[PDB]
């Protein structure tokens, strides 16, 4: 029943991917902006409208050639359907699989608003296709990477990408898919969503997501696009993959008759977070994080404290063992997104045995009894101590009108360089993105396993011979500044000299056959980012 | 794994509640029309190479909703996407015509909502001082959990035109595996704003007669539909041993996606016929024994030929008979309901199953003369008869609804084999409902099943009329002498042994019916929800 992690990538504020997002969390960034003059201009709202929010970087840019999309076509696709197209492609990369090699795929997103529809609306020129629907999210991907499980686009809003996640382990677990992506993208492009939000006074006066900290009123919406690969952990297991952790469980309810459809319930967070702990088979006193939903608000945070404490009191009375944070305090609400950014951030936590710090709380709110409950807040980036038990974490998303999620992970115990692009400055990009990487911790074996097995083999090619890191990473750099006679490079459109010459002029060579190392993250594929607007 | 539906609502071009929608289907009414000025004036676009259609499936009274009875203020009824209000008024009347309440129905009770246009959004955007623009979908289906305190999955899911069966997928699984032991599932689409035919115009994605002509000649392309539906879903097995009324059981479904096609809204008749099999083989049934199939059915000149290619192939490893299966689409009567479209057709599938009838199918008296019924295993149904016990064997219903971008479902369903307390809101609202009750009564109506029914069936609102009455003929003199402002009526308590019970319960008390027994559900009318208007 378990469910590994075995691919992550995504972009979020301040992070063009997951391994910049993980430096930024260790470093405590606060990655909030105000709103970029690209987007629109805070100053014309200012008599108030919130003018922070985190913003993603070239949020309007997508590479269509590789996907064999006109440029007209690009223009008309809804960035969060670019974005998402590519984000799901990293995944892949990043889990060491082509889709080939990945056909019962299933593809769930969480999604909850549309400005691109807005934007089109406003342009309605001659007639043209304005994006009006979700599905094209999830069934681009099916369609590009020939996928045939289910493909689906849920919106629960705040909750979205972890109903997502929770639907995409009930598949698999099902057999209804083999393996599953699932996420949730989250772009704010048109102003509507500020103003209408303000209006309600959702957003904080100080553009931050306070997590249970002091003078919280409201939160900044965030920008983020993320997915997570998800395989029954057997067959993850046999197949060599590389787990970042393990879903033990996931749960999903609703608050019900509350006395306003957006207040939310301490008892119906209680009960989700009692069904998922329950489904998982393990004793709260065991959970040693917790990645709050954490919005900031002065409602909101006590509740989630309460909920948190209800349930975790049938099954303890210990005190302050499990430390609690959130990914709202460094780059927002991301709303659809705010789930797959908190599963990406708790699954890092896992995986490098570190827990971050979270935001904005070095005043506490006073009103929360820390001491009184099982937690307290991560105020600092430490090693995260062996529990003594696996390192688990529980996950909580609570969606604005009732529709909540908790999720409880686990922590998971255990040459040739045959690069391609589809065009030359590509593979030259893709070449300094890789050198990049390197370091004294790269382990050669992998990496090239995960280059020969788990990239496609496209159109412009460099395979490179190579000894160790140290000379992989002279060549590449000779290749990036453009050297002209590079021993041990093959370049084009079980001899391993013999092999290479053949793969740069174009073969198709089974490198399986040479053969498992263990699949490892290594840089995925340097999209192009050219703008496409309406 | 079998799942009963056990109650049925929605509204409908032409059709204000299921029974109207049963009888236009009966009668082979055409239910589309021109656009309505209250939407837009089609004569601003047309002259804007198809020109951008005039024509729609369009429900009464969309922008109508009765807040007060959800205690919803006036001014969020007004921010409140028609979409939600409308789905909200169609849960209530779901559950009431399976003979439920909230209350008796529940925690654990999922909703599952399909929806993929939110027009509402693009109006409210239009007028952005600033106010609170529907912008999301989740409303819909959380409204809904949140008015009848459920605690289950609360979903909205976008897989575009199969939306609304994807979401009785999701519901199905959800109570097979017990995260729910009930569940409703529907959708939800209606055409408020002219950017949809604008842009669904430039792609010539709508027909240029305004039909969707399902499997018929000269079909160019469908024609934008408005529907709003649901169901009840529960386990066969606990709705039989809690005495429901069971319309049809559903024995399979099944989801999938095309994967790589020569174009993202290209549809495919190899990854058609895989849902088929895949949705046969978790039936258990052969092909040969489905005797009615309710197609997709758009009308468009490539959809309709793959769909029987779809189909044939799926049937073919089962079969070699030919012309053995009725054929025909709800979307030839009101048009492509778009997220609406999976829940009409389920309805129409599990009338037709309910009533033992099949029903015309329109705009094919000239067939689409390459699809080749002959040599296949369907014929479509032209005109509205008997449905044939197959033979013994049940009846039996295939259901197909295919996402323009790829995300197709299939679902198979096979046929199932005194005091009256009546209450409303206000005064108003429980003349209303003397009337419409008043209206239903016919030789057809059992007393003992319709006084249960109201009992146990409706909630106990504030305004009450409690009726003693001998049998139906006296109950309807009753009602219409109420109806008429009389006051005071031999047998009729008022207010804000059976004498004593509705003495009691006339005064406020409430008072528990199931002491005093039980007969079976029944479909009895539904809350008469007020008609008031309700825009930004």
């Amino acid at each position: 029943g378990d469910i590994a992690i075995i691919g992550m990538a995504g972009r979020y504020p301040k992070a063009k991917s997951v391994a910049e997002f993980w430096e930024n969390l260790k470093a405590g960034t606060d990655c909030i902006t105000e709103v970029p003059k690209s987007r629109w201009d805070w100053k014309t709202y200012k008599n108030t409208v919130s003018k922070w929010g985190g913003f993603i970087d070239d949020a309007d840019c997508f590479d269509p050639q590789f996907f064999r999309i006109s440029p007209r076509e690009a223009e008309t696709m809804d960035p969060q359907e670019r974005l998402f197209l590519e984000t799901c492609w990293e995944t892949i990369e990043d889990a060491g699989y082509t889709p080939e090699t990945l056909h019962p795929i299933g593809v769930f997103a969480g999604v909850m608003h549309k400005d691109y529809s807005l934007i089109g609306a406003e342009q309605l020129t001659d007639p043209f296709p304005v994006s009006l629907n979700y599905a094209q999210i999830a069934n681009r991907v099916s369609y590009y990477c020939d996928f045939h499980g289910p493909s689906i686009a849920v919106d629960t809003v705040c909750s979205s990408s972890l109903t997502a996640v929770h639907l995409a382990i009930e598949s698999i677990r099902r057999g209804e898919c083999e393996a599953a992506l699932a996420g949730g993208v989250n772009l704010s492009l048109h102003p509507a969503k500020y103003l209408s939000y303000g209006s309600v006074g959702m957003h904080s006066s100080d553009g931050r997501c306070r997590t249970f900290g002091e003078g919280g009123d409201g939160y900044v919406s965030g920008e983020g696009v993320g997915a997570v690969l998800l395989k029954p952990l057997e067959k993850a297991e046999q197949d060599g993959d590389r787990i970042y952790a393990v879903i033990k469980g996931s749960a999903i309810n609703h608050v019900g008759k509350v006395s306003g459809i957006t207040v939310p319930s301490p008892a119906a967070q209680a009960e989700v977070i009692k069904a998922c702990l329950k489904k998982a088979g393990i004793s709260p006193r065991t959970v040693s994080y917790v990645e709050a939903h954490g919005t900031g608000t002065s409602l909101g945070d006590p509740i989630e404290i309460e909920g948190l404490s209800k349930a975790f009191s049938q099954g303890t009375q210990d005190q302050q063992f499990c430390s609690i944070g959130s990914v709202k305090s460094n780059i927002g609400h991301a709303e659809s997104a705010a789930g797959i950014s908190g599963l990406t951030k708790a699954a890092l936590q896992l995986h490098h045995k570190t827990l971050v710090k979270s935001l904005h709380s070095a005043e506490l709110n006073p009103y929360l009894k820390f001491e009184e409950s099982p937690f307290y807040v991560q105020q600092q980036t430490a090693p995260w101590k062996q529990p003594s038990y696996p390192r688990r974490a529980g996950l909580s998303s609570f969606g604005a009108s009732g529709s909540n999620a908790h999720i409880i992970l686990e922590e998971y115990i255990q040459k040739l360089i045959p690069l391609s692009a589809r065009n030359k400055d590509r593979l030259l990009a893709y070449a300094e993105k890789l050198a990049r990487s390197l370091s004294e911790k790269t382990v050669l074996s992998e990496l090239a396993y995960t280059i020969q097995t788990g990239r496609e083999a496209m159109e412009e090619r460099a395979v490179f011979l190579v000894n160790d890191i140290r000379d992989l990473k002279q060549k590449l750099n000779d290749f990036v500044k453009g050297n002209e006679n590079i021993p041990g490079l093959w370049r084009g459109q079980d001899d391993s000299i013999r092999l290479a010459e053949l793969w740069a002029e174009g073969k198709t060579v089974d490198w399986n056959k040479l053969y498992k190392p263990r699949k490892t993250s290594v840089p995925t594929y340097p999209f192009a980012k050219e703008r496409y607007w309406i």
